[PDB]
């Protein structure tokens, strides 16, 4: 077999066959394509700059790094959600603006098959494109399948609150990583007026974002948020974020005389000193001991003035903006192991009581912002039906899972579905066989669970059961003809209830079924007690 | 009410009100709005380049920094200076280039005042905008008030002598805010077709040197020079200035390989390493031993064929430029004491005879520039005329302040008048009652004095008598009035003759009145003996 | 009598007149004229930029600095080459971009003289324009010299392979340096339409380089090659140039995750740090333990995609590209001594056996590149003959200057012939009198002995007899010939047969006469050797 070799705008790319078990047509597979001019020296802290064009034949066949993040933490989550055999070792670098293209198309040939992009979660503090392989997706659903890398943590989202250092400069990447798509995914096979972009957690929340931003208007024609919206405060800095800002500058060594200053200095500091600073500041892990309020909290998408004109509370509320079909969606226990054990919450007993609660929830206030004066009326709502100390447990991870991804993501449905727009909604409640050993077994439909689902991680690992290898199948369907027509049908599936006056929404597991009116409840007694 | 809030070109400005006695509508003053942008990194020893556009609304709220210079020696001229009750302290910054203003306009209205801006003094080496409050003048003679601030010492008057650095950045910088008002100043009730430019010193140096180039003809309309000018050679260095660059270069601690490789060397340089590297070469002090004629020079206002094309002593006698009207101006007793006390000119004896004259004469080489074989021709002259041991001191002290300011400042004049465009001339003769303690009583009309009547200190500052606020009353309408038409006279004013062939001109002070050629006498003797 | 003053394009140039022993007409010279911006900061391992203009008149006085390099092996070829009485101490730095100009033109009255710009050899590695002194070649045939500088080693040959730092910097600054020619030379009383670029070994490889380069046609009209052609391999490394850049990267203590990460490390690296890297590399000199084709040869040529789009070889077998008069040649003993002696090659006994011999040629392998398997066969034609083990030693000299010079440099003479293009080949057999003291008098036709006859050394050193003075003289004759007609023949000059089918050639020295066939033997088995 010779190499897929094909012809972009900057210049020739050079690629490796991989056959699938059951496909005629080998996967053309593209690894470390740059898409944008690597953010260096006195590009850090600045919108991303086109690639510069390359000579000659560019061989786009090893993983690129994935940028500076604890590589600790960074491994360790792409363990936990990668959906390959074995999991990829990846490097650190500034250096990480990159994209993997995963085209099943006969590039022999004229080809405009949907693309589909991925972009990664993490929190906006690590993660990389690697982590996933788009072969089975490719391959089982004829589409493009392009996972993206964007700046992490201090390298982007540092924010001065001014014309000096804006902020989101992660999102830029993203915005800049599809405009990349729209000038040349053709050239694999892809068709650049079917652009459908999907991302879980972190990645949820910017592809919320994105379809909140002026500056992505038409650069896509459906989105996906998997457990992750918009709404979800935690990764929106709202206020005045220069206090945030110079609180980072000194951690590194830097004055704060003025906002130009600050930047100048931390445009000064090298790779080593800010991945330090980075990990000084222990933004990932929640400090139980201090004040809730001033537990320094962390850094990522803002209001700059220029990816978002404001609040996405706000813009939402605002049915003058391009619309397109929305899939949004979440999964049975968001908070049931992943997260808090990357978190090391608080929960060695493994039971709990209205005391404990009333304060670990105060503690949790860096993720679930809610006022002490309203810590009872919640905690009661939910921890008041019996006595037993471990069926307490198990309510508070739901109060909180419902407060990050439960009611924000049914309103964003709302919402979106109120302005006009095709809105679909879904709760996935299934246990992989490829879960953490340390996963107690009662904890089905965790934090990331459908990703194996929908990368079809059936068909790359070993040891999924018939049951499954077609959940699997299923779910590529739903979300490749999500892709293809903006509406989740097809023949031989499951009907999936668009979501409108009905809130008719999909439950998707052994048994996939429809339903109505999610988390319906719970957005209800929360709406009331946080409007105090 | 409500905060002012005007709309610039790079976007809003939030400013604060004042009220100052006597005046229903209040002072809106805004702090600190960048005219350019952060002169940092490899900006450096650069032309000043436009300031980036901001997305909201920017508080112009805090006094800015002032530019980096001897934080001590700083912050004594700004006491000594200032017009206000308390001396506002300042920050240290790179991150300099800011300006204030004081609009008396009701900015819920259109209203195109007269624009005067102010350009403080510090011979290039200190100073800020921030010491010279606008407050009063604004309210009184109903004019907006700009303060400007520019690079000092190294980071605004480094020189190589070449293309890779030319040099007068400080000056370009001053150019720079004046664009910034003739696209801006309407915004905040000023009328961009009539702006006046004042300065006293430097400043006035300032003024002198922007009347001759081509790179501001056109941003201004009139201008006032308050005790200097730009025959004032001690700030216009003249010859090879390579010699000093390299000089300062080793001292920073740099190779002197190639002009570029200086240049490249410094710009990487620290601010605290240039601030110490500052604080070595002594600018300031004067050196008491050594061979006089070597004492080390100081940088400033440079023939750089962009700015200046060639020497003032040149452009004067010349071209048939874009004139204004132009005042010029001296006090009585420009050497009197402020400057003497700052350089620890050695007069602790209050007494001085012909011989130690010629030999302070000599070593004042770097100040006054007189022959060593030329000294006892001057020195006798001045001296020659009793042998009281004080009355020489003192007479030894007008014979420095001629040569500094008195007759270089008539040459201007005339030359002024000469080209063909009005010109007024003054002497201000009044000791403030805010002058500091250690000044002696029988000085009169020193260094800076007429500040605090042109600033109106006495309707800031405490125990102004009658006569001293009336002075400052009048002192402002004259200015205001010359801003206005490029004519001091006006009613309740006192007749100014125009400085004309009959060189008549305004002796202000307790009693105000005109006379007619100012130092007519000196001018012609220091035109001889400096004839070799 | 008054400092010549010519316009560039950049500005005024003050250079000083020189006169040569008889001449009347004294030639006009200007010393280190950038035609470059000092390629410092970011600027390193970038194309070369333009020169900023410069206000006033720029004094061309002073011997440049020659780019950084070894300053102790830099100073010795400057001392073993030079044609000057004494030889003129240098300045390394990275700011070296200049030109010396030697015009006898009369710059009064228009003047278009030919053009002979100098491109000074060193292994790429070493070297600077000013050790050639333009005086005697400009007065003596009546044409303007120009001798031009480039950047050296790291500086200048640095490359990743990729467009992040594609490489041949040093060739790039070549070009430029033309491209100065062109637009300014006229200036100084020289015919930009006949301008012809001769050099010596590395400058003799660039000449050849400029002649294959789509970049630099209609930069010249005319080209000499002396001792150096592109197929010397030693000088263009082929293949993936990633290793050598990765070890460079580690030596300089850089990280080598990617292209950009380890560009981006170097250009923070002092010029200082730099050339000590460039000193634990040790390339100039030969290593004897060790794997001989790990002994890593240097950094040079590469094929880039934009000065070069193939290897030399693939290029000369095409007839398409722009053709022009060629002289081409090589010494009796290119490895007589020179080179032998500053690589400090083993040959201290003065003497060599058959073994001790294909163990040599072995080791000598990153010079010769001569596979293992080859040896005997190589090794028997040369020493072969006598058992004289002092005629063996001899013959290896041969069999390497043959390898790296003559074979090569005839093929392409060959090659030009064949692509219908003019083309002259010859071979210096002399020993100039400037001869260091070091060399044994048996060496004749050393590297680089023809150097004082093409630049007149008899005319400006002492010692020359009546016959070198004769021979200097004619040489002179001979190149400027070439300049002018491309054609060195002329009245009163031997005939010089042209290298068409014939391959006639001329053989220079004492007995200057025709010839036939140079090399031709040689090349025919090496042809055949080489061909596996
Ligand atoms: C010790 C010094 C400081 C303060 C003084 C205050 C009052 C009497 C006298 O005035 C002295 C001077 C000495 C005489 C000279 C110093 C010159 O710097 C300015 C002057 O006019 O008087
Ligand atoms: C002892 C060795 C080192 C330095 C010398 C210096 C001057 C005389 C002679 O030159 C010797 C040589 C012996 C002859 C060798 C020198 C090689 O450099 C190339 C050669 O032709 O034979
Ligand atoms: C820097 C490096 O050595 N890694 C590889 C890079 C990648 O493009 C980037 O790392 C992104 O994966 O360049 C190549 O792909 C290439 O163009 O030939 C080969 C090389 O092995
Ligand atoms: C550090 C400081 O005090 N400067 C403040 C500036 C100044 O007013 C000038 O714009 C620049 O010095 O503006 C702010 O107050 C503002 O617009 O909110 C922010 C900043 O803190
Ligand atoms: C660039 C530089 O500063 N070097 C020297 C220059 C040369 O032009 C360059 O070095 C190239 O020769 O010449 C000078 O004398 C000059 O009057 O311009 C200044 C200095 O001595
Ligand atoms: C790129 O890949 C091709 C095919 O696998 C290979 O022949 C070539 O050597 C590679 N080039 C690089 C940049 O290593
Ligand atoms: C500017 O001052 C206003 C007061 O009107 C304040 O509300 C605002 O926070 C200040 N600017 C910022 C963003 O800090
Ligand atoms: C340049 O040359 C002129 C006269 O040739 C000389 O006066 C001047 O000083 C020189 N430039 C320098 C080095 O100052």
């Amino acid at each position: 077999s010779s190499p897929p070799v094909v012809d972009t705008v900057h210049g020739k790319v050079l690629g490796k066959f991989v056959s699938l078990e059951g496909f005629a047509q080998p996967v053309a597979i593209f690894l470390g394509i740059p898409f944008a001019k690597p953010p260096l020296g006195p590009l850090r802290f600045t919108p991303p700059q086109p690639a510069e064009p390359w000579s000659f034949v560019k061989n786009a066949t090893s993983y690129p790094p994935m940028c500076t993040q604890d590589p600790k933490a960074g491994q360790l989550l792409s363990e936990l959600f990668t959906n390959r055999k074995e999991n990829i070792p990846l490097k650190l670098s500034e250096d990480c603006l990159y994209l993997n293209i995963y085209t099943p198309a006969d590039l022999t040939k004229k080809n405009r098959l949907p693309v589909m992009v991925w972009i990664h979660g993490g929190g906006l503090m690590v993660g990389a494109a690697s982590t996933y392989d788009g072969l089975a997706l490719a391959a089982h659903e004829n589409v493009v399948v392009v996972t993206i890398q964007y700046r992490l943590g201090i390298w982007g989202f540092f924010s001065t609150g001014d014309e000096h250092s804006r902020g989101n400069w992660g999102h830029l990447d993203q915005v800049a990583a599809l405009r990349w798509v729209q000038d040349n995914i053709a050239s694999f096979g892809g068709n650049p007026g079917s652009v459908t972009i999907f991302g879980e957690s972190a990645g949820g929340e910017s592809v919320s974002v994105l379809v909140l931003s002026p500056l992505a208007k038409n650069l896509f024609h459906r989105a996906i948020s998997e457990s992750g919206v918009a709404l979800t405060s935690v990764l929106v800095k709202k206020g005045d974020v220069k206090p945030l800002a110079e609180q980072i500058a000194i951690t590194a060594g830097c004055k704060t005389t003025t906002s130009a200053v600050m930047v100048h200095c931390l445009r000064q500091k090298t790779e080593e000193e800010l991945l330090e600073t980075t990990l000084k500041m222990k933004f990932l892990s929640l400090d139980l001991q201090g004040d809730p309020r001033e537990s320094q909290p962390l850094l990522g998408t803002v209001i700059d003035g220029m990816l978002l004109l404001k609040t996405p509370e706000e813009l939402q509320a605002e049915r003058n903006f391009h619309t397109v079909p929305y899939m949004v969606g979440i999964n049975k226990q968001e908070f049931g192991w992943l997260i808090p054990m990357l978190m090391s919450y608080p929960l060695s007993e493994g039971q709990l009581d209205q005391k404990t609660a009333m304060s670990l929830l105060w503690k949790s206030y860096p993720l679930v912002c809610i006022a002490k004066e309203l810590i009872p009326e919640a905690t009661e709502k939910y921890l008041g039906g019996t006595d037993d100390t471990v069926k307490k447990k198990d309510l508070f991870l739901d109060l909180i899972a419902d407060v990050m991804f439960g009611v924000p993501s049914v309103i964003v449905a709302r919402n979106h579905r109120d302005a006009g727009a095709p809105t679909y909604m879904y709760e996935f409640q299934y246990r992989p066989s490829f879960s953490s050993d340390m996963k107690p077994k009662t904890v089905i439909g965790d934090h990331g669970d459908e990703l194996f689902s929908v990368f079809g991680a059936p068909f790359l690992k070993e040891g999924a059961s018939e049951e499954e290898i077609r959940l699997s199948k299923m779910v590529m369907k739903f979300w490749a003809n999500f892709a293809r027509n903006g509406n989740p049908n097809g023949e031989g599936l499951p009907h999936w209830p668009e979501y409108n006056q009905k809130e008719g929404y999909l439950q998707i597991g052994a048994n996939t079924q429809a339903a109505q009116k999610l988390k319906d409840k719970e957005v209800a007694f929360w709406t009331n007690l946080f409007a105090k």
